[PDB]
């Protein structure tokens, strides 16, 4: 019986030729091949703050930093350093201004990949647990938000997502959000249709969240040191016919790295009254480096301008860790 299982399975395994190469399943990251270059970016984007941080390797296993936060997240000191073994990494962030903030991040295994983001602050405590499921050409994962329970009830967001390839290029997922809002409020779900389209020309990438609305993006490498992306947002929302909130709306979003050796650089164009540039130096002297940050507003014609730089702590550990840097399967 069961072996009949195993024998479509080897159906699959023997198709899993044609059908091409294993997708690891993951469409955050595969969201990320546009927003690691973008959406990062925007997380650099805040010109509001001088963003220093001082990192202290202790060895290969341990990096200990020391944030220096301004602006939007005010927090001149926020400790933070993370930690790992191979499969293994953790991350801990602190501030202390007053409010009292901090993250743990973890990972548990290498087989059965799982791993745990959890937070607390005055405002609002966050935990965020997510469990990979890895296939042959295909991947689930179970991610849960603040999974408090109620004695004979749960309630928190449990969102399952799948992909798998459906062509050597091209694939299919599902985000399968689901949330409990309450004991009298409802397990809220929606699923989000995400397909790719990896040419190997460009990447079309989209998500259509249930709730939310198509998502689409493009991505391409122009030279082994400037690469280029494209993406667009979308949102739709009824309102009010007398002058309600219609959310009917869309951004679109062009951009482009220019990375070189001991520097990084973004641009991109957010609309036409939106542009922002990011510039990024390491000092070839030492293990330092510096960052600007442009945001301009043409509808304005306001700059809004921010500046980190980051220093790592040079000592004989340092170059011992060259030594022993003989490994990279810590993830992070």
């Amino acid at each position: 019986i069961y072996s009949s299982l195993s024998d479509a399975f080897n159906a699959f395994q023997e198709r899993r030729k044609q059908f091409g190469l294993s997708n690891p399943g993951t469409i955050e990251t595969i969201a990320r091949e546009v927003q690691r270059d973008t959406l990062l970016t925007n997380y650099m984007f805040s010109g509001l703050r001088a963003d220093v941080t001082k990192a202290f390797s202790l060895a290969p296993l341990f990096q200990v930093s020391h944030q220096f936060a301004m602006g939007e997240r005010l927090n001149p000191y926020a400790f933070a350093a993370l930690y790992g073994t191979n499969q293994i990494f953790a991350q801990g962030n602190l501030d202390n201004e007053g409010a009292l903030s901090t993250r743990f991040n973890y990972r548990w295994g290498d087989r059965t990949i799982t791993k745990t983001q959890f937070s607390i602050g005055g405002g609002q405590d966050m935990a965020q647990f997510e469990h990979e499921h890895l296939g042959d050409d295909f991947s689930a994962s179970l991610k849960a938000i603040n999974p408090s329970f109620l004695d004979g009830g749960l309630t928190g967001i449990f969102v399952g997502d799948y992909l798998q390839a459906v062509t050597p290029r091209l694939g299919l997922g599902l985000q399968a959000v689901w949330q409990r809002q309450g004991l009298t409020q409802g397990p809220d779900t929606a699923i989000s249709y995400f397909a790719r389209y990896k040419a190997g020309d460009w990447v079309a990438s989209a998500q259509l969240q249930a709730q939310g609305a198509l998502n689409t993006s493009f991505w391409k490498k122009l030279t082994d040191r400037v690469q280029a992306g494209v993406d667009m947002t979308l949102s739709v929302a009824p309102s009010q016919s007398m002058m309600g909130g219609l959310t009917k709306e869309g951004i679109t979003t062009f951009g482009a790295k220019y990375d070189f050796r001991m520097s990084t650089f973004r641009a991109q164009i957010d609309s036409k009254g939106k542009l922002s540039c990011l510039l990024e130096k390491r000092l070839g002297a030492a293990p330092v480096t510096l960052t600007f940050a442009a945001d301009v507003d043409h509808v304005t014609q306001q700059a809004k301008l921010g500046m980190s730089v980051s220093i790592e702590a040079s000592d004989v550990d340092l170059q011992e860790q060259q030594e022993g840097a003989q490994s990279l399967n810590i993830p992070f």
